[PDB]
């Protein structure tokens, strides 16, 4: 790991600390994550073969001295910062659209190989100057664990967590990433998080107050999930037209099928790509200050 000069601490997070760095041989500019379990080594290593244009490439895995270093392709900005920069104005719809479409291609790819992200959030979505958006940190949650408290005391977000994970479903599927990207999609449109919980019960209860408390009608098997409680308050669903207002009906219709309560009814990434909302999809360039 001495083959890299550290330029700047990009950030810290669940697994470790990310630095911008330079290859002392190549001159290649990379993101170097400093995170070892053998199971975790083999799984990280098969992720190296998961290449796709909307997936941040894992250049190399440097395992030395009980220390693990993940060297990724570097991108100049994440979606959280692009969003904070665009607050006043909002992200134009055609770019939101391009972004959702490309993230769906990324998910269709990984899901077809049976790999889930499990932790999608605006900081894990990286963008460049040509209009591309890529998923970062795919596969890592299953390969190492997803802690309560991110490494540097920071608390991983729950705002994007699917309801079956919150209800203690042990074997959740690729549908959990479609739930999370739906919540991001909504947030790009409105400029405000859809479900900002600050705890697991608050998270749940914020989902219940917009989409209605789920029951055996909308979701067969829900009432015998491990953290389901018959004492949960019964709240009615609200309409999407109030939820993500500006969005047109193709957009709300796609969003509502991404937010289905039952993960077997939730749209897959491959069906979502054929949805009529994407009929006029283009690829615009964003306005970016590096
Ligand atoms: N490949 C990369 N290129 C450029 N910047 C990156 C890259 N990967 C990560 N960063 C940015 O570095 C910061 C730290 O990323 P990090 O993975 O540690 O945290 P996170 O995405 O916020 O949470 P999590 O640990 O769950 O991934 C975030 O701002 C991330 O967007
Ligand atoms: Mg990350």
């Amino acid at each position: 790991m001495e083959n890299f000069q550290k330029v700047e601490k990009i950030g810290e997070g669940t697994y470790g600390v990310v630095y911008k760095a330079r290859n002392k041989l190549t001159g290649e500019v990379v993101a170097l994550k400093k995170i070892v379990p053998s199971t975790a080594i083999r799984e990280i290593s098969l992720l190296k073969e998961l290449n796709h244009p909307n997936i941040v490439k894992l250049l190399d895995v440097i395992h030395t001295e009980n220390k693990l270093y993940l060297v990724f392709e570097f991108l100049h900005q994440d979606l959280k910062k692009f969003m904070d920069a665009s607050a006043l104005t909002g992200i134009p719809l055609p770019l939101i659209k391009s972004y959702l479409f490309q993230l769906l291609q990324g998910l269709a790819f990984c899901h077809s190989h049976r790999v889930l992200h499990r932790d999608l959030k605006p900081q894990n979505l990286l963008i460049n100057t040509e209009g591309a958006i890529k998923l970062a940190d795919f596969g890592l949650a299953r390969a190492f664990g997803v802690p309560v408290r991110t490494y540097t005391h920071e608390v991983v977000t729950l705002w994007y967590r699917a309801p079956e994970i919150l209800l203690g479903c042990k074997y959740y599927s690729t549908a959990v990433d479609i739930w999370s990207l739906g919540c991001i999609f909504a947030e790009m449109v409105t400029r405000r998080a859809l479900f900002p919980g600050d705890s697991e019960i608050d998270q749940l209860f914020r989902i219940f107050r917009t989409l209605g408390t789920p029951d055996e009608v909308v979701w067969p098997g829900v009432t015998s999930m491990p953290d389901y409680k018959p004492s949960f308050p019964k709240w009615a669903r609200q309409d999407f037209s109030k939820v993500v207002p500006p969005l047109d009906e193709d957009g709300r219709s796609l969003l509502s099928q991404m937010l289905h309560y039952d993960p077997n009814k939730r749209i897959s990434a491959k069906a979502a790509l054929a949805h009529p909302f994407f009929q006029d999809v283009t690829k615009p360039v964003p306005h970016l200050r590096l």
